[PDB]
């Protein structure tokens, strides 16, 4: 099963920058969402879950098909809450009906990271909508109540290694858990709509206490009012993971570089880019444009 990137007919860089700008302007505008966190975090969670269904063994799932738009996938329990990012992006698809669904979903994650002051994330167009019967079954995304062995195995399905797994998990500096969505409740840090190395710092520097939440699930809670999932806490339980956690706590630029490569790879898993496709695009922020 091969998925070959196909550029939207006649579109170039400047066209996609417009779609970026529209997402970015709307991010600016809808600042009240989720108690003033804004929609940045749910947008990067949506781009991760639509890519996270990939299976490297048979190339099923992945971001290419746009299959999150079908009821079997948006009804995935693992995706509870992400209907809000989809709803956000609907006016944008309306304004730019020529972009594919996979391209829009994935571009929404890139746009969110950069406007929340994270690193630049190169992005490539050419995902093509596939039909309903290519929608992967539920159950392909990761459980939160497991340990580092589980996490390591899980991410190997996505062809991610130790550094990649730890870099990628740093996105949990953003947003928060919601009891009615996941059975977990609370934020990971204080600046949860700015992209920083705070997750790593909080992991190492906080006083964590293991507790049961109101949904009867175990989670780690700090005196500062922060939390960590069991899978998050894994990263300082495994010695290999802990080494890298310290690295990123100590050096945000290194974390930024590694996240950037890892997020692009995650969003492009399963896609074949022809030799003569366009080079990855690096979009300007609104700020960089005076907008
Ligand atoms: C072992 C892997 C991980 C587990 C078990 C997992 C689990 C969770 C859980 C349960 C939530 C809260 C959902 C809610 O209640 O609304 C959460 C949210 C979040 N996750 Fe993860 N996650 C994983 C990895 C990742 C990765 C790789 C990324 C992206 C690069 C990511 C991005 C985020 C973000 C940004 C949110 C916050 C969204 C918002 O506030 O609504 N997660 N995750």
């Amino acid at each position: 099963l091969v998925h070959v990137a196909s550029v939207e007919k006649g579109r170039s860089y400047e066209d996609f920058q417009k779609v970026y700008n529209a997402i970015a302007l709307k991010l600016r505008e809808d600042d009240e969402y989720d108690n003033y966190i804004g929609y940045g975090p749910v947008l990067v969670a949506l781009a991760w879950h639509i890519s996270g269904t990939w299976d490297k063994h048979d190339n099923t799932g992945g971001s290419y098909g746009g299959t999150y738009r079908f009821k079997k996938e948006f009804n995935d329990p693992s995706n509870a809450g992400l209907q809000n990012g989809f709803k956000f992006l609907e006016p944008i698809h309306k304004e730019f009906p020529w972009i594919s669904s996979g391209d829009l979903f994935s571009l929404g994650g890139v746009t969110a990271v950069q406007e929340m002051q994270g690193p630049k994330i190169p992005w490539r167009c050419g995902r093509v909508d596939t039909p309903e019967d290519t929608t992967p079954d539920n159950g392909r995304l990761p459980d939160a109540d497991k340990d580092a062995g589980y996490v390591r195995t899980f991410f190997q399905r996505l062809n991610m290694n130790d550094r990649e797994v730890v870099a990628l998990m740093g996105a949990h500096a953003l947003g928060k858990t919601h009891l009615k969505n996941s059975g977990y409740e609370g934020p990971w840090g204080a600046a949860n709509n700015v992209f920083t190395n705070e997750f790593y710092l909080n992991l190492l520097n906080e006083d964590w206490k293991l507790e049961k939440n109101d949904a009867n699930n175990e989670q780690w809670d700090s005196k500062s009012g922060y939390m960590m999932l069991p899978t998050d806490y894994s990263l300082i339980q495994d010695p290999k993971y802990l080494s890298i956690v310290k690295e990123y706590a100590n050096d945000q630029d290194k974390f930024f570089k590694d996240f950037s490569k890892a997020f692009e790879k995650l969003l492009e898993n399963g896609i074949t880019f022809p030799k003569d496709a366009p080079s990855p695009f690096i979009f300007k922020t609104l700020e960089e444009q005076g907008l």
